[PDB]
């Protein structure tokens, strides 16, 4: 009956609160996912328990096994009845779990540290100094595996075959190579999250060029579960009162530090 929520700790959608240690349950985590969480809840009529996801990833099918991990996982496998994170909507994900309509628009960006002589994914594709990559088991790793656009394979053909590796495992751990490389390092992120570190001391870091796609966040469920038409009727009141903008600006730039 009470419903379980796989999510990821992902900034700032969820954190771990500083003293949750201390804390019980949901009240252990604190963030954009968190908040939108109770709301949802809220409006669907259902009590809920925030779990992280396990292998703390988002969601890829291997090609060898088959086996879906992260997120996607956990809701294909019945470990988790819905997941409430940023989760982008793709084709293969919808193949094997339902999605609400977008609670959140983005597209992926260049995350430079400040300095760096880039302005754009061509800009990137057309030379070497500069190494780029993708974050592991997500949607930005998959766009470049599967383009057809010339700059894109070009990178993807880079990025594939760089040593030592250009992916890193988690958001974190790319911005912190960002950060420590002395601009020789540039990272391929959702414009959300890379707005969002843009934000954050030590202010080192910013956003360049235009997205390259366009599309969006969804809340999932396993496919045809019973909660999915409550949860996207709810995703679209919430847009349209102005909630999501709002928990936008809250985590996003209210208490932006830079
Ligand atoms: N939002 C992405 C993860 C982040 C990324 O791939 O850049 C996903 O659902 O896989
Ligand atoms: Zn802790
Ligand atoms: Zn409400």
């Amino acid at each position: 009956k009470t419903v379980v929520v796989t999510t990821i700790l992902e900034s700032p959608y969820v954190m771990m609160k500083k003293n949750h240690e201390m804390l019980e349950g949901n009240e252990r985590y604190e963030g954009y996912c968190v908040d939108l969480a109770a709301e949802i809840a809220k409006h669907c009529g259902f009590k809920y328990k925030l779990t992280i996801v396990g292998d703390g990833k988002y969601g890829a099918r291997d090609a060898d096994t088959k086996i879906w991990n992260g997120m996607v996982g956990e809701l294909v496998y019945g470990k988790a009845d819905i997941a409430i994170a940023p989760l982008t909507i793709t084709l293969v994900r919808e193949e094997v779990i339902d999605f609400s309509k977008p609670f959140m628009s983005l597209g992926i960006s260049i995350m430079i540290k400040k300095g760096t002589p880039i302005e754009s994914a061509e800009d990137l594709s057309k030379q070497t100094e500069i190494a780029y990559g993708t974050l592991d088991s997500g949607s930005t790793k998959e766009f470049f595996r599967r383009s057809k656009i010339a700059v894109f394979d070009k990178m993807w053909t880079y990025m594939r075959s760089a040593e030592p590796s250009v992916f890193v495992r988690t958001t974190a751990e790319g911005v912190a190579r960002v950060r420590k490389s002395k601009g020789k390092y540039a990272y391929l992120l959702e414009s959300t999250m890379n707005e969002y570190i843009e934000q954050r001391k030590p202010c080192d870091t910013m956003k360049v060029g235009g997205n390259l796609d366009s599309k969006g966040y969804g809340i999932a469920t396993p496919k045809g579960s019973s909660l999915g038409n409550a949860v996207n009727l709810a995703v679209l009141k919430l847009n349209e009162q102005g909630l999501l903008d709002k928990l936008k600006n809250k985590w996003w730039y209210d208490k932006g530090e830079c």
